[PDB]
């Protein structure tokens, strides 16, 4: 028998202590190497309690990914107004494993269409969490795990238009950006097939209508706010990239390639809370990476109860909810 409860679980990893990038440095001296030989017990005939949106376990990798970045990443100009040393470094996320010391056990809900709150009919226990990324984003979660089947729509409460919702995609679509090797170096730029992309946004917006009583469903840019949550921003091999998502959420459409103008930024809003920094200028080069976006974050907008529209813009910058969207399915529990 087994109750909930939090405690100080620790991470594992596949770090090649040999490595330079500032991930396998950090894993190397902060997690243990990954079990060869995991194993899974299913559970029969139970049914347990999952709630996403109040799991511990987000708020530890949130600390962990704090302590990596004010390690690795570290600004010109930060806090008393500090002037110190930033080196251009090697940067690409690597999966850490999360796991339960002893005393303590995982579960898993393996439900195809869990939605991240209510019971589980599928479960299992597990020593560790799968590999997970620590991809910082906004709007876009990047490089994450897709859904087994369905489209799946994730919020603490639908019906509450100040909970953020987490859409779930059952099928990647990629995104391509360069900062052309050559001039101006901060200009950039996303490609993504709107092909692909337009048939998988009007796949959610047929998902939210189940949700929304088949009211009509609208995109719109943010209307304000942050930067970092007006635009799609990233880190791309140590760059801070900010991408504007315009032609992502365009009506219209719901068959070309789309071109999102981004812009490589040095002031920084540190999402860590800490302040604002100057990071240094990009190094030389064709900068680009290739990344699956694998969800979506929404904020429906409110005093629609009125008509039969429903808005949602793309939003974010609680990152803890990239971190929920990936462990959404796991719980820790205290073994008697
Ligand atoms: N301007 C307000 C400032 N906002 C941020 O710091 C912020 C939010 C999101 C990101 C972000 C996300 C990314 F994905 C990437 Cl890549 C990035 F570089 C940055 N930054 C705040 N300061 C306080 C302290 O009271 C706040 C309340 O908690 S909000
Ligand atoms: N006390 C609030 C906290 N103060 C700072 O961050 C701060 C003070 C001075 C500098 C500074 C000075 C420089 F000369 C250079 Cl070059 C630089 F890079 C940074 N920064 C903030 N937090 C947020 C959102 O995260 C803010 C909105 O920008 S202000
Ligand atoms: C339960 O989950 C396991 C692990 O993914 C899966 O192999 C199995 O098909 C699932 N069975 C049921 C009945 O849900
Ligand atoms: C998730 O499923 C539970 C159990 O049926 C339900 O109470 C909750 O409203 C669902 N949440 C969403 C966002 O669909
Ligand atoms: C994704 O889910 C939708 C339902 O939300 C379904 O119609 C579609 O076929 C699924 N696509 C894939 C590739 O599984
Ligand atoms: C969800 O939101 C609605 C409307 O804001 C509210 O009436 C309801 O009490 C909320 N549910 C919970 C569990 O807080
Ligand atoms: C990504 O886009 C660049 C152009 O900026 C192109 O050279 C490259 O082949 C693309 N990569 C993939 C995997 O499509
Ligand atoms: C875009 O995606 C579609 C599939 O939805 C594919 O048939 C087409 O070749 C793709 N085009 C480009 C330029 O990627
Ligand atoms: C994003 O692009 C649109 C379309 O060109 C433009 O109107 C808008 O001002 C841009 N946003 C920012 C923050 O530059
Ligand atoms: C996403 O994963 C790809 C493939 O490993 C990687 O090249 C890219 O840099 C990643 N993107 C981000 C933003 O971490």
């Amino acid at each position: 028998v087994w109750k909930d409860a939090d405690t100080t679980l620790f991470c594992a990893s596949d770090a090649k202590a040999h490595e330079t990038e500032v991930h396998n440095v950090w894993a190397t001296h902060a997690c243990v190497p990954t079990d060869p030989n995991p194993q899974e017990i299913h559970l029969e005939n139970v049914t347990e309690n999952f709630n996403m949106w109040k799991n511990n376990m987000v708020e530890q990798m949130q600390e962990d990914v704090i302590s990596l970045w004010d390690q690795s990443l570290q600004p010109c100009v930060k806090l008393s107004v500090i002037k110190q040393a930033c080196p251009k470094i090697s940067f690409d996320p690597i999966p850490i494993h999360y796991c339960t010391p002893a005393g303590y056990v995982i579960l898993k809900c393996n439900d195809k269409n869990f939605n991240g709150t209510g019971p589980c009919k599928n479960v299992s226990s597990v020593q560790c969490t799968h590999g997970i990324k620590p991809v910082v984003s906004t709007q876009l979660l990047l490089n994450g795990s897709l859904a087994e089947e369905e489209i799946i729509i994730r919020s603490e409460n639908l019906t509450n238009n100040a909970k953020t919702i987490i859409v779930h995609l059952n099928k990647s679509v990629e995104i391509n950006c360069t900062r052309p090797s050559n001039g101006d170096i901060r200009k950039a730029y996303c490609e993504i097939n709107g092909t692909k992309w337009n048939k998988v946004l009007k796949q959610v917006t047929e998902k939210l209508k189940e949700h929304f009583n088949n009211k009509t469903i609208i995109f719109q840019p943010p209307s304000g706010g942050d930067l970092e949550i007006t635009m799609h921003s990233f880190n791309c091999r140590g760059e801070f990239f900010y991408c504007n998502t315009t032609q992502l959420f365009n009506n219209t459409c719901i068959n070309g390639t789309i071109t999102l103008p981004c812009k490589i930024k040095q002031i920084i809003n540190m999402w860590q809370g800490t302040g604002q920094a100057m990071y240094a200028p990009p190094i030389d080069g064709k900068i680009n990476c290739v990344s699956n976006i694998t969800g979506i974050l929404l904020t429906r907008d409110g005093g629609a109860n009125n008509t039969s529209n429903e808005t949602f813009r793309p939003g974010g910058g609680n990152i803890k909810d990239n971190w929920r969207s990936e462990l959404y399915k796991y719980k820790v529990v205290q073994i008697e």
